[PDB]
């Protein structure tokens, strides 16, 4: 089997990008994020705490006849950015792009951190990273991508998000046509649950590659890329007026700039962010000072290839018996 699904930027910034998902029978169409770096998929529900629920579509258990507790089951995530959810568990099928999974786990929102609420444009994550890290007790559940891998007719998926436009999630096949070149593969370590790799250095703009290990991971579910102050600092050191503000919480420079490109290495291969993917516009409304798409990782303990890096690529999430990754230019 195989599964191909739009998923579609939430606003004008490409903060993060919603895929319709089918849960239960009749479907219930719920636009969930996508998020390789993490392991639930929680959802709105009608047993969200009321004033948690702003705008979001949620799921209802009663009203799906393939719907089934989870009996004792319970659910509590931490996200890198401060944003939490919990509840309890179902079990129900689960649709992505046609490809059809029985017996998921749904984890149902009974409460949810302000961001969510704030968001009315998220319905919940589908996490994609190992399963490992779910947090379901006292039986830990599976991801979607688990839980369909053998049914696929490879057990991959990949990611192909657009720039100020909409991308594709494909489950099961490698779509040729989707990227220019060759997809270059490099080692995945799965020992923290995720997506980790290590590519080979970085250049900024037009200057000379600087060969480096960075370790860090691919993270649909984070807006930004998150490198070594190092490399965050020479990136911006090529920006007049571009500085880091305690007080914005991060890199920002004139909106009147022309930002320069960044590349980072896969191997012998090299994928080319371009400069505008990195302007994340005004810090507040009528600012001229933007927010850059290029930060600091040191106090989070982890790099992280975020969607500004990885919507320069075509990526292949390569979910065989020892994984890997792919990048291809598109």
């Amino acid at each position: 089997s195989t599964g191909s699904a739009t998923t579609t930027p939430i606003d004008s910034l490409d903060d993060a990008y919603i895929t319709p998902v089918q849960i239960g029978t009749p479907a219930q169409t719920l636009n969930l994020d996508f998020d390789t770096g993490s392991s639930d998929l929680w959802v709105f529900s009608s047993e969200t705490t009321a004033s948690e629920v702003d705008g979001q579509t949620i799921y209802t258990p009663s009203k799906s006849t393939t719907a089934k507790l989870l009996s004792g089951a319970t659910w509590s995530i931490s996200y890198g950015d401060g944003s939490s959810s919990s509840g309890d568990v179902y079990t129900d099928t689960v649709s992505v792009g046609g490809l059809t999974v029985t017996g998921q786990a749904v984890e149902s929102a009974k409460k949810v951190s302000s961001s969510f609420t704030e968001d009315s444009t998220i319905d919940g994550l589908l996490g994609l990273a190992f399963s490992t890290l779910n947090t379901v007790s006292p039986t830990q559940q599976k991801t979607f991508f688990d839980n369909a891998k053998a049914s696929l007719d490879s057990p991959v998926f990949t990611a192909d998000l657009g720039y100020h436009a909409p991308g594709t999630y494909n489950f099961g096949f490698i779509d040729t046509t989707a990227y220019t070149g060759s997809i270059t593969y490099t080692a995945v370590s799965t020992k923290q649950g995720f997506w980790e790799w290590t590519s080979t250095g970085y250049a900024v703009g037009s200057g000379t590659f600087k060969s480096t290990s960075i370790d860090g991971i691919a993270d649909t579910g984070t807006t930004l890329l998150y490198l070594p102050a190092t490399v965050v600092s020479a990136y911006w050191a090529q920006v007049s007026g571009a500085k880091s503000s305690s007080s914005v919480g991060g890199y920002v420079f004139p909106c009147s700039a022309t930002l320069p490109s960044f590349t980072f290495g896969v191997g012998s291969a090299r994928i080319v962010i371009p400069g505008d993917y990195i302007d994340f516009g005004p810090i507040s409304t009528g600012s001229s000072s933007c927010f850059g798409g290029i930060q600091s990782s040191a106090g989070i303990g982890i790099n992280i290839f975020g969607d500004v890096a990885l919507k320069a690529a075509f990526v292949v999430f390569n979910g065989a018996t020892t994984p890997t990754l792919g990048f291809a230019s598109k």
